[PDB]
């Protein structure tokens, strides 16, 4: 089932013009049959702030939102654009909300948004900011500002907190379940727990490469596989490390053992996916998964600050994309704005 045929051409041609309305019109005949695209919700958004019709814009956000759609970020930028122009506590709520989806999402502003960003702050009268675009030193230090960046390290009632949230939301086959379960709790933690499946992606010798080299790194590593592995140098794997071959049905098993270890283990397998427990989730992810990047192995390094939108309320860093540069999925941005009041 499709959109009436062209109704997303239409609005696109209709925002700019005193008939921009229309548009908001044409939305409405679209919902009423499909969930609108995101590009049918930012066309109608700049249509609406175009027109300063800014609770308007806002509802159409919301809505957005609660169809569990993704905002594209031209729409977030749009907003503080047109920010700039805009002098009123309301908006400028909206706009620290947005910095918070941002932080709560895992999502980093592109360059020109970034550049958005920085100018609203500056616009904002009588609150002395001042952004420059910066990158953070080894030590964890903002280039810009001297500010430590948060740490990447969960607290420990912060790993608690997210450990309990996870077993509660495990709880395939039980029976099975429970095998893994007396298998890891009559074991010592675990240093790097590795899914030899979905690492046989990139089957049996190169599985033998990662252990085999994390072996001489003086690491205990758990290694999870299935039954067909089982069907030569698998048995070398065995021997180097320990293993629990699961059914050949996904596992949650690497989950559970990389948390049940502890807050020093560490992971590896494909790229993984309220508002606070999803904080501590990406935090620890990003801590703790190590990410295998390609004849003699090496891992991405981990860094000892957390890469996201954060504030102190008297500044913000918020890592952003570089035009030049394509990011791969489990690397994180290396330039910075930051925002301080003076
Ligand atoms: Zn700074």
């Amino acid at each position: 089932t499709l959109e009436p045929r062209g109704y997303s051409l239409l609005i696109r041609g209709l925002i700019h013009s005193d008939r921009w309305r229309e548009a908001l019109l044409l939305l409405e005949d679209i919902k009423k049959v499909i969930t609108p695209s995101k590009k049918n919700y930012n066309d109608c958004i700049q249509g609406a702030l175009l027109h300063q019709d800014v609770n308007t814009a806002w509802n159409l956000y919301q809505e957005l939102l609660g169809h569990d759609i993704v905002p594209m970020l031209e729409t977030l930028k749009a907003f503080f654009d047109f920010g700039k122009d805009i002098k009123d506590d309301n908006y400028s709520n909206k706009l620290l909300d947005i910095l918070s989806y941002l932080r709560n999402n895992q999502l980093y502003p592109g360059e020109s948004f970034a550049h958005s960003i920085k100018t609203w702050f500056e616009s904002v009268p009588g609150k002395q900011w001042k952004g420059q675009f910066t990158t953070v030193r080894k030590s964890g230090q903002c280039s810009g500002c001297g500010k430590t960046i948060e740490s990447i390290q969960l607290s420990p009632e912060e790993y608690e907190c997210l450990k309990g949230k996870i077993m509660r939301d495990v709880i395939t086959t039980p029976q099975e379940l429970k095998r893994f379960e007396n298998f890891i709790k009559s074991r010592p933690p675990f240093d790097v727990v590795i899914d030899g499946l979905n690492v046989a992606k990139m089957e049996s010798q190169l599985l033998l490469n990662v252990v085999s080299q994390l072996a001489k790194r003086n690491l205990r590593l758990l290694v999870l596989g299935r039954k067909h592995m089982l069907r030569d140098e698998m048995e070398e794997v065995q021997k180097q490390a320990s293993c629990f071959f699961a059914d050949d049905i996904d596992d949650p098993f690497l989950l559970y053992a990389t948390l049940h270890s502890g807050n020093h283990c560490r992971f590896i397998t494909r790229d993984l996916m309220d508002a606070k427990t999803q904080r501590l989730f990406f935090k620890w992810q990003q801590g703790h998964q190590l990410a295998i990047v390609n004849s003699k192995l090496t891992f991405q390094r981990i860094l000892s600050y957390d890469t996201v939108v954060q504030t102190t309320g008297d500044s913000w860093h918020i890592p952003y994309d570089e035009d030049l540069v394509e990011r791969c999925s489990c690397e994180v941005p290396t330039k910075w704005l930051c925002l301080h009041q003076k």
